[PDB]
């Protein structure tokens, strides 16, 4: 039942505004992209206060539950991250979805969380034309305001394109008429490269790496920027960790050890000078994406990754990869080392 959600909405979403509800719907479309089924996601914010999310994924199954004898889509919508789309339906005066699947376009409507129609066959489409679109009308009585924080949504949607290479994410704000489109073929590297295009850095095209250990998967892009504002973003299962944490500590620790060993072999350290992790990390710009099973968060807001396992995993990945890179790019390596050494010497 959805009654519990209606009684205490604050326990299932952020009642400040409907942004979180939109996130839930967006996440479901992103899963299709992460699974390699969707390549396009469009979000529309309407003047009537509703929000729609459309994707070209497989589309929600349009079959009937043998026991419940009702559409599988109905069970999903009638029965913070990963709370489920049912929460969106429960806190909306109306929800309308269109599903393109198996050569047909289907429609279903809900009102105040209850089915307001049957699963209707409303169109015929090509076999390859599939996807889901869900539009919801948040019930203002549950939120301080029905208005969306568009800026926060822009940042979040861009992250999806960054974290899922090849995915095109669009946003359309009907109130203003403003449109946005994000796409990053390479993912992390293209995004970081574009965000730092105004400053000179080492490597010029960044230092990239990745490692998969059957459950743990890490991806990163980093560079040293002598002058300029640094971009520093980390994620765990697509969840942004504003306070970074154990995964970032691993990256930092691993790049530091590689650089220190490099300075040792090349004998670049001035008399009595030793590199401290802060010397190496001070001018670093990066984007880090970790994927692990059941991550644990710490901090007064759970915006920091606490999983100790993640530290050792990434440290080993960054250590081995950066050592390899430095040893095959000596000049670039010595310039990076010098940036860190200049800090150490300046102390
Ligand atoms: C809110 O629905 C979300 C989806 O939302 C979006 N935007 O696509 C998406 O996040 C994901 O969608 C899935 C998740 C799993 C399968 C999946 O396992 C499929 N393969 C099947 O063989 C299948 C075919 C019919 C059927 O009733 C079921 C069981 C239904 C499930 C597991 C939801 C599975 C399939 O064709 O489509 C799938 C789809 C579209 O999971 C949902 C349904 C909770």
């Amino acid at each position: 039942g959805l009654d519990p959600v209606k009684r205490r909405p604050g326990m299932y979403t952020d009642t400040a505004r409907p942004n979180h509800l939109a996130q839930e719907v967006i996440d479901n479309s992103v899963d299709e992209a992460l699974a390699g089924h969707a390549k396009q996601i469009e979000v529309t914010l309407y003047k009537d206060g509703s929000c729609e999310v459309s994707d070209d994924g497989r589309g929600m199954p349009v079959d009937i539950h043998p026991e419940e004898k009702i559409p599988g889509v109905e069970l999903i919508l009638t029965r913070l991250h990963g709370v489920g789309v049912s929460v969106v339906n429960a806190l909306s005066t109306k929800v309308e979805l269109f599903i393109k699947r198996e050569g047909s376009e289907h429609r279903m409507e809900f009102r105040d969380g209850n089915a307001a129609s049957k699963l209707e066959v409303v169109g015929t489409v090509g076999k390859k034309n599939t996807g889901t679109r869900l539009r919801f009308w948040a019930d203002p009585k549950y939120f301080d305001t029905p208005k969306f924080n568009v800026r926060a949504l822009r940042h979040l949607l861009r992250a999806k394109a960054v974290l899922c290479p090849g995915l095109t994410v669009k946003l359309h704000d009907e109130a203003t008429g403003e449109q946005d489109s994000w796409y990053f073929e390479n993912g992390l590297r293209d995004y970081l490269k574009g965000e730092m295009a105004e400053h000179e850095m080492l490597p010029a095209d960044l230092f990239v790496g990745s490692l998969k250990k059957d459950t743990e998967i890490v991806d990163w892009a980093a560079g040293w920027v002598p002058e300029g504002e640094l971009v520093q973003e980390s994620y765990v299962n697509l969840i942004p960790t504003a306070q970074h944490g154990t995964h970032v500590n691993g990256l930092r620790s691993g790049l530091t050890d590689a650089l220190r060993e490099f300075c040792d072999f090349r004998n670049l350290l001035p008399r009595g000078v030793k590199l401290a992790p802060e010397d190496v990390w001070d001018r670093v710009t990066f984007v880090l994406s970790l994927k692990m099973t059941d991550p644990q968060f710490s901090g007064q807001t759970k915006e920091r990754l606490s999983s100790r396992q993640a530290a050792g995993f990434i440290e080993g990945a960054a250590h081995d990869a950066f050592s390899l890179y430095l040893n095959q790019n000596v000049e670039i390596g010595e310039k990076i080392a010098q940036i860190a050494i200049d800090r150490a010497s300046a102390r």
